[PDB]
C-alpha cells in the first residue's frame, strides 16, 4: 500500500483504467475496487455524495485494492485538502478554465514549498507511516478538468502548470459549451476534434491526459489513442442499463 | 397511488416482477423503480441496509412508481410494523419454517380483529388518506420465505395460514440445507424438484408463490412456470457483472 | 441534573406533563424541552426514529431541561438497556399484555438483585457521577402500556409487578381492539369506561397511570381526573395542524 | 410532474404560497407538501440542514406534491448546481447585494449558452425524461435575496439580471441592517417602506417578488399587496408555538 | 487476509490481545487496528454504536490489520448473521447463561449442517473469494459471555457446546450479580475465584477463555494466567484518563 | 449557561485551557467537556468531521459544561455563520494571512453594524433567550490562525482588526512554511522564536493569543509564558498513545 497505483501504472509504462461512482455507499465501492480497476473515482459533483458519505467509501476502495480518487464538486483548496487528509489519493477538479485556476488546484496538492497544503494527514500518515512527508507529493495524483471552450482556448497554459499531472476531459460539458448535445462517447466532429487536440497538446507538454467514458468499447479506443487515464463507466448508468436488460429478458415472450 | 401495484397485477391476472436492492441509497432505488418493475424489494437481511437507510429508500421507490417491498432481517412483528408505518407495502420474511411462524408473520400485517398490528400509520395515512383503516389489509402484501427442509416439510400447513398472500422461495438457503451448493438459478435436481413442489402446493392452496432469481432468463422461465412474484436480479450482482464486462471490453486488445 | 424530573413531580405531589416526538432531530427536541414540559417522550414505535437518531435527541432534551423518555418499538430487555445507557431516563414499553411481560419490562430497569440490567452506564455515569449505582433505580421511570382487551383483562396482575412505576394507556390501539375507530381523545363510551377503569385500578394499587393525549384540552381533563403522567401532543400532529391553519389564513379572501 | 408548480401558478395568473423548513427529516416534509402549499422551501442557511439531510427531503416534498425549493447557505454556483442535480427545483440565494452577485446566481441556473451550469442532472433527468435539456431552464425557479441596505441601493440593477425570476425579501436581516430589531412581520415604518419599494421596483421591471412571512395573516396581506411568492411559516416556529399553547391549555385550571 | 488473525494466534500457540471500542467512527478504529492488536472488538451493547455505525468500522479495522470483532447487544441469531455478512469475523454474545443459549449462539455461526446461518455473505465473499463456503466456519470466532451466577452454575454445560470456541468473562456484571461493586480488574475474592474457576473449566474442556480488562497490567497478568483472548482497554476509558492527565499536567503549578 | 466560559476566564484574569477533537461523535465530546476544560475545540479541517457530525457534538459539549468551539476548514463567512447558529460559540479560522482575511473573519462574527452576520440564531436564542441580540458579540470568541511566514509578516496588521479577540498559532504549518519538520511542541529555534514574537505582538496590541499543544507539559509552559488560550491535546493522538502503552504493558514479559 506504499505507492499510488495510478502513478505506478504510469511509471511502469501503462495507462490506468478507473471506475466511477455516483452512488453513495461502501459495498459496491469495495466490490468494484476488487475488480481490475487501478483506481475508483468517487463523483462529488453530479451525485448526492457529500463528505460524510465519501469518507467511508475511500476506506472501502483502498481495502478492495484500487486507488481512491475523487472528482470534487469544485476546485476549492480547503475542500481538496480535507479529502486528501481523509485518504483521497487522486483529485480531479471540475471546471478548470485558466492557468490561474490550474495553479489553485496545484497549490492544494503539495506541502510548502511547492504548494500550500495544510498539514494534518490523518489517514495518509496511517497508510504511509513516518516517511510520509518526504514522499507526500508522489502519493497524490491531480488532474484539471477541461470542460469549456475557455479551457480549450487556454489548454497550453493550463498544461504548463507544475504540480498537476495533467488534464481530464469532461466531454459532455464540452459538447454543451460548443452548442451540441451532451452525449457521452459522442461522435460529433467538433467535439471529437477538440478531444484529440487536448490529448495532443497534453502529450506535447509531457503531461498526462484522461477522459470520462460511458462504455467499455469507447474506453478501449481511448486507450488505443494514448489516453493515460480512462474512466468507464458510472455505477448508476451501468446498473440502470443492466436492470433494464434483465427486465426485458424476464418479460420477453 | 391508491392501490398496491403488486396486488393490482394479481387482481388483473398477471404476475409481478420486482427488483432487489442490497445497496443502500435513494438514487438507484428511484431509477430502478422507474423501470418496468412492479415492485422493488429492499433486502435488510443480506445487506448493510439498516432501518435508518431503508426509510428514505421507501420514499424514493414510491416516487419512482414501483411498490416498495422489504425482505426483513427476521420474522419479528414489531420490526415489520415499524416498516409498514414507514411505507413498506410488501413484507417478505425470511426463515418461516412452521405454521406458527407463518401465523406470527400474518399477525403483524393486519389490524385487529384479523391481526394485532399496532396503530400509527405515519406514511400509509399520507398515501391513502382518511379511508386507510378500512382498506389497510389490502394495501400490504405478505410472503413467508421457504428456505429449509423443515419449511418444505411444513409447506401445506404454512400455506393454510390466513392473512399471508403466500410464500417466497429462497433457493440458495434451500440448496444449502439439502447439502448442495448455494448457486442461484440452480439446476440441481433435488432443489429444482423442491421448488416445483412448493409452487404446486401453493397453487393447490389457492395462494401466491414467488422466487428469488439471479438472471432475466431464469426469471422468464419462472414466470412461464406460473410463479406469481419473481425478483430479478440483485443490484450489487448486476452492477458487479456490468463493471467486470466494461473492464474486459476496455482492456481487450 | 441529579434527579429524574418526573419522579420529582410525583415526589412533590404533582403530575407530570410530557411532550411526544415522532420527528427525528435535535433542534425541535431541545426547543420543546425548554418549554414547560417535565419530560419529552421520543416515539420509536410509530415513527422513523431508529437508535442512531434517538441518541442525539436524548442529549438535546436533557440540555433543554426536560427528562428524556422513550416509547420503545417493543418490550425487549436489551433494546431498553441500550437506551438506558444512552441516557433515556424513562421507558414506556408498548403492548404489555400480561404480568410476565410486565416482569420482563421491570427486569430491564434495575440492576441485580432487583432486576438483570447489564452494567455499562455510559451516559448515566456522566450525569450522576460516582454515586450512580446506589441510586440507579430511582433515576429511571418505567411504564407498561395498556393497549388491548387482554391487557385490560390482566390489569390488576400487571399493576402488581414490582419495579415498574405503573401503566400508560394507549387509547387508539385499545379502541381498535374493542372494535371502534382509533380516534385520539375519543368519546366512545366503552373506551372511556375502560380508560377510567385502568386509572381506578392503578390508583387502588398505589401505582401511577399515564395516558397519551392529542390535545391540550383533553390533557387538562385527564390531569383533573388524576392521571399522573399525561402526554400532549405529537410534534407531527401539532405541526401539521399549525401549517394547515397558516395556509387557510394565508389563502383566505 | 412535468412542470414546476410555482412557475405554473405564475403562468396561470396566481401567486405561489410555500412552506419553510428548518427541521431536518422527510416525514414532516412530505406531510406539509401534501397540504395546499405550491412549494416547500428547505432552509440550509439558518438551520442544521446539510446536504446529506436535504437530499432525502427533496424526494419527500416531490412525492407529497409540492415543488422542492432550497434557500441556500450562500450564493455559490457549485453548491447550487449540486442541489439542482439532486432535485431542487427552486433556489433562493441569500445576501445578493449587487448585479454581479445576481449574475453569479443566474449563471448557476442555466446550461450554456444562457449560463454555465454543469451537466449531470441525476434526478431532473428521472423526473423529466429525455426532453429535459430543452426545457431545463423552465423547470427551475431562481430568486435573489434582498437583505441589506446595499441590496436596496442596487435593487434596479439586480432586477435587470436575465435568468433570475426576481427577488425574495429577507426582512429580518433588512431590519437589522437599517438599525431596527429583526422582528418578523414588522411594522417598523422604514422597513415596511423598503419592502414596498422593492416590490414596486420588481413589478416595474416585470419580475417576480417574494417575501418571508411569520404568520398566515401577514402572508394574506402580502398576497393582497401583490407579492408573487410568499412563505409562511417556519416549521420550528409553528411547532414551538403550537406546543406552548398545548402546554398552556393542559396546565390551565 | 485469508485467515482469521485470532484463530491464527491460537493455531500458532499464542493468545490474542484485542482492543475494545465504545466510540463510533472509523478513524480511531483504523488507527488502533494498526497497533499490535490481533483484533479490535466493537461494543454494540454498552455504547451508542448501532448497525449503521458499526458497518464502516468493520471495514476500517480490517484495512488497519486487525480482525474485526463485535460484542453484540444480545445473543440474537439474525442480528449476528447480519454482522457476519457485513464482515464481523468474531462474535462475543452477552448474557449466555445456559447450554440452550450457547447452542443458539453456535447456530448463528455455521452454515448447515453444523448450524443454520443464512447464506448471503456480502463482505466475506469479497475477502475470501470463491472458496469461502468450504472454509466459512474457520473464518469466524465465537465466544459466549459469562456474566451471571447462573452462567457460572452452568459453565460446564455451556463449554460442552460444539461450534463456539469458548467463553468470554464479563467481570463487572459478574461482580454485580454476586452482590459486589462492578469494579473492572477487581480484587474482590469471590469474583477473582469465580474468574479462575471459569478459566480452569474452559481449559479442562479443551476450549478457549477470554476476559475483559481495564488496564495493561491486569491484561499482562491474565495472559500469564493462561487466558486465550484478552481485551484491554476501552477507547473511551483510555481517552478520558489520558485527557484528565493532560489537564492535570497543564494546570499544575 | 448565560456566558461564554472562555470570555469569563479572560474577564476574571485567567487563561483558558481547551480540548481538541478530531474524532466525530458525542460520547467522548461530553465526557471530555465534563473534565476541567473551559472549552472543547472541534477540528473540522484535519479530521473527517463534517457539518452533519459537528452539530450534535456542539450540543454534547455544552451539556458537559465546556464552551463549544470549532476550528473550521476555512475562513468562510457563511460556513462560520451556520456554525454560530448551530451553537458554536468559538471560531478558530485557519490560514488567516492578511488584515483583509482577518476582517473577513471578524465580519462573520458580529451582526450589523459591527459586522454582517446574518440573523437566524436557532440555538443561541434557545441558550440565551430574548436578550440574545444585545449581547450576541460577547457570546462568541474569534481567533485568526497564524500558520505561515506571510501571516508572520502581517501579524501587527492582523492584530489591529477590531472584532476578533486575537490569534491562534498553528505551529506545525508554521514550521513547514519555514522549511522545518512539522513536529508538534517543537524546539526548533526559528519556530520557537516566531511563536514568542507572535505572542509578544499580540500582547503589545492588547489582544489574546492562543497555541495548539501536543502535550500537557508543553501546555503548562505555554500558560506560564502568558498564552491566553491553550489547547491540549488531540483526542486521536491521546487515544493512540494510550492504546500503544496498554499494548506494551499487556505484552511485556
Ligand atoms: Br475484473
Ligand atoms: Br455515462
Ligand atoms: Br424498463
Ligand atoms: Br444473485
Ligand atoms: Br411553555
Ligand atoms: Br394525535
Ligand atoms: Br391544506
Ligand atoms: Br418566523
Ligand atoms: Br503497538
Ligand atoms: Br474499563
Ligand atoms: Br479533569
Ligand atoms: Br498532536
Ligand atoms: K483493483
Ligand atoms: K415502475
Ligand atoms: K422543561
Ligand atoms: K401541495
Ligand atoms: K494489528
Ligand atoms: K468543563
Amino acid at each position: 500500500h506504499h505507492h499510488n497505483k495510478v502513478r505506478t501504472c504510469w511509471n511502469e509504462g501503462r495507462p490506468a483504467l478507473a471506475g466511477w461512482l455516483q452512488l453513495p455507499g461502501t459495498l459496491h465501492a469495495e466490490a468494484l475496487a476488487r475488480l481490475d480497476y487501478d483506481a475508483v473515482v468517487i463523483d462529488m459533483q453530479h451525485s448526492p455524495i457529500d463528505f460524510g458519505q465519501v469518507a467511508p467509501m475511500l476506506i472501502a476502495i483502498e481495502l478492495g485494492g484500487a486507488e481512491p480518487f475523487v472528482r470534487t464538486q469544485v476546485n476549492d483548496p480547503s475542500d481538496i485538502m480535507k479529502l486528501l487528509d481523509a485518504g483521497a489519493y487522486g483529485i480531479i477538479a471540475p471546471m478548470v478554465n485558466t492557468r490561474a485556476e490550474a495553479q489553485t488546484l496545484a497549490s492544494a496538492l503539495h506541502y510548502s514549498p511547492r504548494g500550500l497544503r495544510s498539514f494534518g494527514p490523518r489517514r495518509p500518515s496511517l497508510r504511509y507511516g513516518s516517511g510520509y512527508l518526504a514522499q507526500a507529493s508522489e502519493t497524490v495524483v491531480g488532474l484539471a478538468m477541461i470542460e469549456t471552450r475557455e479551457a480549450l482556448a487556454n489548454i497550453d497554459e493550463i498544461l504548463s502548470v507544475d504540480g498537476i499531472d495533467g488534464v481530464f476531459i469532461g466531454p459532455t460539458d464540452l459538447a454543451l459549451d460548443l452548442g451540441h448535445a451532451p452525449l457521452v462517447d459522442t461522435e460529433e466532429a467538433e467535439v471529437v476534434s477538440a478531444i484529440a487536440h487536448v490529448r495532443e497538446r497534453a502529450h506535447a507538454a509531457g503531461k498526462r491526459v484522461g477522459i470520462f467514458c460511458g462504455s467499455g468499447g469507447f474506453a478501449r479506443v481511448k486507450l488505443a489513442e494514448g489516453f493515460d487515464f480512462v474512466t468507464a463507466a458510472p455505477d448508476l448508468a451501468m446498473l440502470s442499463a443492466a436492470a433494464r436488460q434483465v427486465i426485458a429478458d424476464a418479460r420477453a415472450l
